[PDB]
DNA sequence: CCGGTATGACAGCCGCG
DNA sequence: GCGGCTGTCATACC
């Protein structure tokens, strides 16, 4: 066991660092650090640095780390450039872990933890910390214990303790359900008042300090509570104990909506789930809190309870407590899913950074950069300041709003990160520029060839084509690295799937396992001894193949995350080797490409189907193509396949044999031209879309940009048993869009694409008879609550007030003086309905929080006044007009054909 | 440095015998 | 009394 960092940090001339040594203990290293940056020097000087340019440096050794700061001012001061590292936190870990970094999760202690506030005030902000904190549940990974720390006597209620016994038993049985996963793991401890619990959860913190601190929202809420409650009570010093390093910092995020204030808690790495989540799970939801998440992901939610938050300590302690354990439980769960504080460990110590860090590209790339580099004896170049300055960017083709019956789609393979490879394009690997023409010229290859010696972008860029590049150097490693790791893993995969067949009929023996590499596939040697070995070795032969293949998928969606982060990087000013220039010839580039493949398979289909002219692409956005497959059918005639199945086979291979190898070189076609360092341009058929065989459906329609609707039967070779509706960018596809209305919209497309116009007119008619039956919260729709104040001028709609805010303030005139009724608060997602004319409140709508249901106290008179006409109209009949329209269908049995043109 | 390329709901304005 | 704008806001996706 080699030993690896946990936290590091600078403070003055000192950095601190927590790291775990050689014999598996945590501990705690002052060293003063002494830094070296690099100037250019004379070709007289005989040094080993040069820079990326392949330009002489000297290096300059630092005797503290203000020195080195120092220096860098002075030469910003004469105008020239100083290189190396200047974030010295970096070239610390750098130096000091000079290998590939081995990590043991078991030693890096993780801590996610919840706090509950009783707060009749409404949200209790962390920033004031008015309340007592009168709940805090902590887990912590080494001890595998949850530690509950219980206020009983607060100005809000004395209560009884906590009861394990009831907290187990079922729901029916007044039993709070807490998992018995969990139950033998509970140290609960009760306290008499708020200081003695405050003081006993600091100390506590200081024999188990957090290394990695998470828990869903503990950044903006639970952390700052903390900190400030103590810190109003106690004092500053004692505060600033939460830290390892007894140092803070209260960092003011100014979000372009407001300012909201985190702590920075030196030696300990802040890692939010919330902000773990949205970062990696590449899935956009609705709603964020903690409760949507876990039933999406765990499929039991957040703990239930009667009356507010607000009373439950009062009329229920019991729920309370409990409620605060399973909450810290669920984030644990679906970090058992979907282990993204692994992946963040992973890549943290991939790129030697701090773990917070991987929150950010720029950090890390910088970090595999600069260690490559260094390896390498090569010095990074000075980070330098830039405009923001606003570039072209992604090609979205105007689709001719139509249906479209057979459709097939293309995808391009990493494009950006490709195009970086191809072109070969890195700051210091720019040779020029030329006279650029019209990009339409080049597209139809009409343009002169722009260079016979270097590498080229339709921007007007020039690369040198002998040279490796920086940066596509560094990307190619990561590819190559993802391959590798994938390598390992299919191989780790099939070595188990051998061992399954002994697991059939094995025989005892006293042996262990013996040694293999489930990273590459067994030898006829190894192939003999396996029905040999004995009933328990084989399990743990099961066991240790699977472990292979769990390190394998970490590693290879890592680079895989890296991968898809380059470009973001690479566009951002704040990035050391950003270049304008160079961010967009990649865009440009990509454009080009994606039009000139476009004409590409239209010259080809037009040859192959006889025809001349005619549009088969449909539609491309980015790194995707949609093609027009009618023609192919027709061809053949429809009539010709036995069933659905038969016409999908066709098509698919189709595009296998006919229209991939044209694509091929096609865009071989366009290295030539650009005369590119290598061809990289690879597309991939990702989907089949069509009717039902013998079927009145019309399979899909665009309507815009972004706005589609397929049937589809087939994606990238896995053929679906039932056709899947994929729609992009359509009502239905939308939180705003009430929920019954969601689920009519789709059952609308569902009949269009499979079943054709007649179905579609029957269920619009009979959603309109029945309309007036569904659920008040069914056909609500859905806003977020911003600026309320803004527009609020003493009760009352202002100048460009929003319609959800107007419904806002006829709530809250109608509830005004009423304390018991649910207030709508700033941030928050609301409920919207449409009130008819002549209504005693005061306005056109109303809205209430959303997840709720209305006050009774207004209850009957808002469904009174409920103005249905309006909401049929604004939420199902207008967007389905639009679907109809652009797919040329009417959803009422006798609509005037006049009606689609303008007179 | 933990947002491009998009569409749609709606407010408010402008010419218009 | 309503298209034809512009502007604010809301929510999608790679």
């Amino acid at each position: 066991m080699k030993e690896f960092y946990l936290t590091v940090e600078q403070i003055g001339d000192s950095i601190f660092e927590r790291y775990i040594d050689s014999n598996g203990r945590e501990r705690t290293r002052e060293v003063e650090y002494k830094p070296s940056l690099f100037a250019h020097c004379p070709e007289s000087q005989a040094t080993k640095y040069f820079d990326i340019y392949g330009k002489p440096c000297t290096r300059k050794l630092f005797a503290n780390m203000r020195d080195a700061s120092q220096w860098i001012k002075r030469m910003e001061d004469i105008g020239l450039e100083a290189l190396g590292m200047d974030d010295f936190k970096l070239a610390y870990l750098s130096d000091t872990y000079n290998y590939e970094i081995k990590y043991d999760h078991t030693k890096i202690r993780v801590a996610n933890f919840d706090i509950e506030v009783t707060s009749p005030d409404g949200f209790p902000e962390p920033s004031q910390a008015k309340h007592p904190i009168d709940a805090i549940t902590h887990y912590d990974s080494i001890d595998d214990r949850f530690y509950v720390f219980d206020l009983l006597n607060s100005p809000y209620g004395n209560v009884e303790e906590w009861s394990i016994e009831i907290a187990a038993k079922l729901q029916e049985q007044g039993g709070d359900e807490v998992p018995s996963e969990i139950i033998d793991k509970i140290i609960y401890m009760p306290f008499d008042n708020e200081k003695e619990l405050l003081m006993e959860y600091l100390n506590f913190w200081q024999q188990k300090t957090p290394v990695i601190l998470t828990g869903w929202n503990v950044e903006s809420f639970a952390i700052p509570y903390v900190y400030n409650r103590i810190k109003n009570i106690f004092g500053e010093s004692t505060a600033k104990r939460l830290s390892p390093h007894r140092k803070t910092r209260v960092k003011v995020i100014e979000n372009m909506y407001g300012s909201r204030e985190i702590i920075t808690l030196f030696g300990i790495s802040v890692l939010d789930y919330i902000d773990l989540y949205k970062k990696f799970s590449f899935t956009n939801q609705p709603s964020y809190s903690l409760d949507y998440i876990s039933e999406f992901e765990l499929n039991v939610g957040k703990l239930k309870y009667d009356g507010p938050i607000s009373k439950l300590r009062e009329s229920n302690h019991q729920r309370y407590i409990s409620y605060n354990i399973i909450a810290v439980y669920r984030v644990l769960q679906i970090d058992a899913k979907r282990q993204f504080i692994n992946l963040s460990l992973d890549m943290g110590y991939y790129a030697k950074i701090q773990i917070q860090s991987v929150f950010s590209p720029i950090k890390t790339w910088d970090a595999i950069i600069f260690n490559s580099l260094k390896e390498q004896n090569k010095v990074i170049p000075q980070g330098r300041s830039h405009p923001v300055q606003p570039y072209p960017g992604a090609f979205v083709k105007e689709p001719i709003p139509n249906r479209y019956k057979y459709v097939m789609s293309f995808d391009l393979t990493s494009l950006y990160p490709s195009i970086i490879r191809q072109v070969n394009i890195s700051p210091e690997t720019i040779a020029g520029t030329f006279k650029v023409a019209p990009l339409h010229d080049y597209i139809n290859a009409v343009a002169e060839r722009p260079s016979d010696v270097y590498s080229c972008s339709p921007n007007g860029m020039m690369y040198y084509k002998d040279r490796d590049g920086v940066v596509p150097t560094e990307i190619t490693k990561v590819f190559n690295q993802r391959k590798e790791h994938k390598g390992y893993m299919l191989a780790a995969q099939r070595n188990g799937e051998i061992i399954k067949e002994a697991l059939h009929n094995p025989n005892l023996s006293v042996d262990e396992p013996l040694d293999v590499d489930y990273r590459f596939d067994f030898s006829d040697e190894i192939k003999e001894k396996i029905k040999k070995l004995s009933a328990k070795s084989l399990n743990e032969m099961l066991f240790r193949a699977q472990r292979t293949e769990v390190a394998g998928m970490t590693a290879q969606i890592n680079r895989k995350l890296l991968i898809n982060s380059l470009y973001g990087a690479l566009g951002n000013v704040w990035f050391r080797y950003y270049d304008l220039r160079n961010a967009t010839a990649i865009t440009t580039f990509g454009q080009m490409a994606l039009q000139w493949i476009e004409r590409k398979v239209n010259e080809y289909l037009n040859e192959v189907c006889g025809t001349e002219g005619e549009a088969f692409v449909l539609y491309g956005d980015t790194d995707s193509i949609y093609v027009s497959a009618d023609k192919i059918i027709d061809k053949v005639g429809e009539s010709k396949f036995r069933d659905t199945n038969h016409w999908v086979d066709f098509l698919d291979k189709f595009a296998r044999e006919r229209m991939e190898p044209a694509i091929d070189r096609g865009f071989r076609e366009m290295c030539e031209y650009m005369n590119n360092k290598q061809h990289l341009m690879f597309m991939d058929r990702e989907a089949i879309a069509g009717p039902p065989l013998g079927s009145k459906g019309i399979g899909g329609f665009w309507t815009g940009k972004k706005r589609y609707a397929l049937n589809v039967w087939d994606m990238e070779g896995t053929r679906y048993a039932e056709p899947k509706l994929k729609i992009m960018g359509l009502e239905t596809q939308k939180s705003s869009t009430p929920k019954a209305v969601q689920k009519a919209l789709k059952e609308c497309i569902r009949r269009m694409l499979q079943e054709g116009e007649e179905s579609l007119q029957e269920y619009f008619k009979e959603f309109e008879k029945e309309f007036r039956q569904l659920n008040y919260i069914s056909i609500a729709s859905v806003s977020s609550a911003n600026n309320i104040a803004k527009y609020d001028v003493g009760g009352f709609p202002g100048p460009k007030c929003p319609f959800h805010i107007r419904g806002i303030l006829t709530y809250n005139r109608a509830i005004k003086g009423n304390i018991d009724a649910p207030q709508v608060v700033e941030g928050e997602k609301v409920y919207v309905l449409p009130l008819r004319e002549g209504n005693p409140f005061g306005d056109k709508c109303i809205a209430w929080p959303s997840g709720t249901e209305i006050t009774d106290l207004i209850k009957d008179d808002v469904l009174h006044w409920m103005d249905y006409t309006v909401l049929l109209e604004k939420t199902f009949i207008k967007p389905l007009e639009g679907f109809t329209s652009a797919a040329k269908l009417d959803y009422e049995k006798k609509a005037s054909l006049f009606d689609m043109f303008d007179f």
